């Protein structure tokens, strides 16, 4: 009956159901003293604390312990009364076959968990999967759907390219690149001097004003990503829809490109979500 | 019982059966991630995606992998219930003998395929072949049949000339020329500057308004093609029926020629089809 | 006085001067910790490390930062004592006009750089440019020069066609295709399962024996490239000289083609170089 | 003349000269009653006792009081008669520039110290520095040098990655992680109940059989470290040489990994040393 | 109804209820002659004198005879008329589970005692527990709450670290270190000569001017404690709130640190108290 959409991502998780929201992808099984105060979930005896700790960089996220984050997001989005729902997940546009390994472990399965001590249960009627980026096309405005466009999702580690003709797809591909590599680049020179920064606590340093990120590093990253699209797409053609958090991160620099026609998707963070979410309304409803 | 007509072409495929239509000749065996969303056919274990990828420029189209496009067109035109049909193909007016290599591989053969996962089968009672251009004469209006006319099909790569006396043919020939050479000419100067266009994604650029095609390039192409007909035909004589997509592409420029009597065939795209299609009604029915 | 020839390429750079050689086209401006141990060049304050990092896929290589690779190759080929030389570059047979943008930035210019810390300078008397593929004709054996031949360079991203009559050219063209597309095809199915390969570290995987490249993928690539030459050349005619690294990559499969007369150029890697290099001896000497 | 190599480390110090050996990195300036019985060194009036006390966890070990441990190791390795030597230190592969701050304070300097009351002096002709991990490659067996390998040093607090092509480096990086974090994890749950353990006296508890370390904690640590290498290296590729004491600590669990090609370096403790030590023979001798 | 907060500590006890205050943690069951004149409490027949004698150094203070000090503090803070109250204790941020052993022995229990001969009774409605250091965050000023801060309590024997994001915690840990170790260090060299000082009567000697504490011993202690926080926190980041009596003891030396942003909490002695005390108002009121 209900519908829930979850983009696990690699650094951020974005959920939309009865209530929408997002949080950080950090997950840790490390033992903790003051359990009351943190967000956590316990499944079949193993406990995990969310929003802190490691980052789960493993590629092919079909098997990167997509276990605690999913249930936590389901509990946060919907309410306790809800028991049966329809899940619509978003996988990268290249790892589709892994959905076979997904459905087998989820479809028609009842999951019981704690969610900060308030034990509850949940079941899912049927599971559905959509490519990343392609989903966002549905959230796109009508004025851009008619034309031949290119959905370009700039993920933390994955760039997703989906070229759409007039309501049809032509090209689909993925690139191993994203903001994580930029964070690694920054830490490569920061940790060198005397410091101990890592890819996790580095963005907050930029936000609070400790790391002085020169404007041209963003330009270098822009050139690098745009150097990873020429073999597959000519960005001057195929009016482009930038999506993902990296797009918001680089928008003021993207807007000054030598591209005839383009734009940065509004609410890009949830775009890939909302789009797929719209698709759900089309299928079950 | 049923009758189906298929013009494979070189850039476009045009089918007419219980339901008519057309699509692009692009075919690719390349591996694909998001199979659901594309049009495809799998035959004896090998899968091909239609409407995208390469273009299959091979001449003598009797052997240019006329395999996936044919079955896809048959499935799209007719319905699943249909099992036996009569196929009427259109070959160029010079490669007739290759029909011997065609019939042997098709007549009395049952083909099973997927067509986007919905497996089905189909058989063909008997195969029939007609020259290109000659077919369109049947689709022609009565007012032009009586006079001595010249059917001139301007294909993407082949120009077909068939001179008809009063219900009889006198001259028949083919020329290696068409819109593909024009696309090559345009890309020769476009790719030179900084770009990466090819013969496939170049027409769409003209359509959407990126390539500024000067009016006189069309005139140059017109002179080139009309320079390829003087040895065989005097266009002032032999009232001319222009057919093919190139005719629609150049019609407003053809209409201003110093020719006493001529015309551009209506629905030229399907003309060569409809004509031959009429012929089928004459033979089996 | 001296003469130096440099084929920048897109994946490999090939230099010949007083000392010949080649290396990889990978270039990175990324910050590096252990600078001693890598090959690098610093120009006007910006440092670049060669043989590692990105790949610079940008087409129209007249402006793809042809800056560090050039100076590094000049330093490696010649010696420190040399100050003035004559440069003979090789551009694709379609981007000639870009030579105007080249000469202006190079002719009569003195470049100072580090080359792994040993600072040095160099000047170039005059600059010269030759088409790709056409150059290799000079390196060709005499037995093939007399006949009407077709120089076919199979680059990593560009196919160069130059048809030569008896010591004269007739046809000249370029196609966007090469081994880079093959690498993209392989990674399209490899990255899908669970992996993280890209177009850079994929050839080494084939070489060391991790990727199982089926024999028929090479055949598919051969058909694709040979499907990109029919509109311009009939390979049965115009005895063919295959050049480029891709020719060595596919030679044992090229040798089994239904072509009456052909061959694979020896030392094809440097052929395009040596040929043009011979031309230099003709002009200045 | 003589050559001495010193790996200060963070928990253990490893020296090799005329006589090889190792000891603990614990250093304390705390006042002591029974000075006779402990190992100590007094430099310019300040006394320090080695093998007991604090642990000097400060990162960027270029300035973590690398003062008493160094002289103590020099005295223990060589003999009293020796006056002039050549020092070859090992720094992490990311803090190279700090060598500038090192040489200035050491090169051409005479150090006098007590070494348990037997006053002596020593001078160093010239100082040399090598990256950690990279050094161990020289100690590696010939059978592994030819292939493209990955030196992976698992330090107490630092993971050092150095990817070597055929006798050349491609990738170099550091991660803040090691056995110290594992000790912190263990104490996090041990100290909680009633105890007072710290990161220093915790390994001895495991060795003597008081802390019951479940087998799966080692697996968790293995996954954590292997989660810190995917962005930079694919361990299935790049045949891996594990080095460092942590490798010996986890070897029986490393040996059961799903890695096609790998190994644990013999005498890993001194590997990083011996390797660099070999390098010294190449330079001065 | 009433609310009472008690920080037992290890050397000092700090109570706040209807009347606030503090005293020394010294407790002795030793027989005493002149009982009138000392502060004491007798519980179930056993008498204890407060403010003199031993010091109760036992770690895991959930069971270090937290019996007489508690009742004495309750009697001193509130008045005789009060019978029922709500207790809010402060435990270290690592020994939470011991609260289970606490509540069972206190919740819903009536305690009768003497308190210097004036017999009285008291009951507690419900018991509540909070981590040390975390509590002080509530007492903190608003200007520091919004930012990502680090509460650092420097106890007599325990260092408590609690890293707070924007109103949320991320890291929580404890270290065995404090002013008691400093007192032990001082006595190690004082008792050596001819004296008989211990960890109890040593601070008073500093206060009254008998022990000449060199300024650099405080610096050594500062470095030692700051050497015990690098693995868990980078003090340059995470604006720091120093709390505890040791902070007041070292404040003039803390203020001269190379830290960009920090401060010493006002009334740090009661900070950990007041904070938790505020929390009580939030829960019951
Ligand atoms: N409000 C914001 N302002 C600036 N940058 C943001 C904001 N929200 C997210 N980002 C950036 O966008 C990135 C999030 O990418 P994300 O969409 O989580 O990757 P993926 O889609 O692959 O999961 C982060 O690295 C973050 O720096
Ligand atoms: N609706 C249209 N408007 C303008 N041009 C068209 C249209 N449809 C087709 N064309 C042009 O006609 C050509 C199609 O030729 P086609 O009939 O497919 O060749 P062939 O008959 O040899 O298969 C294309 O190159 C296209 O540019
Ligand atoms: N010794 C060799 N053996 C097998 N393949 C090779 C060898 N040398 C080069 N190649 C292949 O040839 C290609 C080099 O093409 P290249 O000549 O650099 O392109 P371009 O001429 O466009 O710069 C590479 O992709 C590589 O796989
Ligand atoms: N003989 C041994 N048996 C088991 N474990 C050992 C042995 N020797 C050292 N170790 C482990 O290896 C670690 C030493 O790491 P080390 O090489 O000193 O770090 P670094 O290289 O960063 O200085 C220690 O934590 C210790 O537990
Ligand atoms: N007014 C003061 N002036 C100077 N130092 C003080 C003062 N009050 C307390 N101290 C110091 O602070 C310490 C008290 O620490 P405390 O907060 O009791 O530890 P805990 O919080 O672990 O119980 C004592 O060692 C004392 O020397
Ligand atoms: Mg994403
Ligand atoms: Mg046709
Ligand atoms: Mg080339
Ligand atoms: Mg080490
Ligand atoms: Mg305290």
């Amino acid at each position: 009956m209900k519908i829930t959409v979850v983009d696990l991502g690699n650094i951020n998780v974005k959920y939309v159901g009865e209530n929408k929201g997002r949080f950080s992808s950090k997950i840790t099984n490390d033992y903790q003293s003051y359990e009351e105060g943190f967000q956590r979930v316990e499944y079949n005896g193993i406990k995990t604390y969310i929003g802190v700790g490691e980052l789960s960089r493993e590629f092919n996220k079909a098997d990167r312990d997509y276990m605690a984050q999913l249930l936590y997001s389901l509990a946060k989005a919907n309410t306790a009364d809800t028991k049966e729902i329809n899940l619509t997940l978003l996988l990268p546009i290249i790892q589709m076959k892994n959905k076979t390994r997904l459905i087998e472990t989820l479809k028609g399965e009842n999951f019981k968990f704690k969610f900060n001590g308030i034990d509850r249960e949940i079941k899912i009627n049927d599971l559905m999967v959509l490519p990343e980026g392609y989903a966002s096309y549905y959230s796109l405005d009508i004025e851009n759907k008619k034309g031949d466009v290119c959905i370009l999702d700039l993920g933390s580690r994955t760039i997703n390219i989906c070229v759409l003709e007039n309501a049809k797809i032509v090209k689909t591909n993925t690139i191993k690149l994203g903001s994580f590599d930029f964070y690694s680049k920054i830490k490569s020179l920061e940790n060198a001097k005397g410091e101990d920064y890592i890819e996790e606590d580095i963005q907050r340093l930029i936000d609070n004003g400790l790391i002085k990120v020169d404007s041209k590093q963003y330009i270098e990253f822009l050139s690098d990503i745009l150097n990873a699209v020429k073999p597959y797409v000519n960005l001057k053609t195929y009016n482009t829809i930038f999506t993902g958090g990296t797009s918001l991160m680089l928008k003021e620099y993207i807007e000054k490109l030598p591209l005839n026609k383009f734009k940065v998707h509004p609410n890009a963070l949830t775009s890939n979500v909302d789009g797929a979410m719209e698709a759900s309304k089309k299928v079950w409803n």
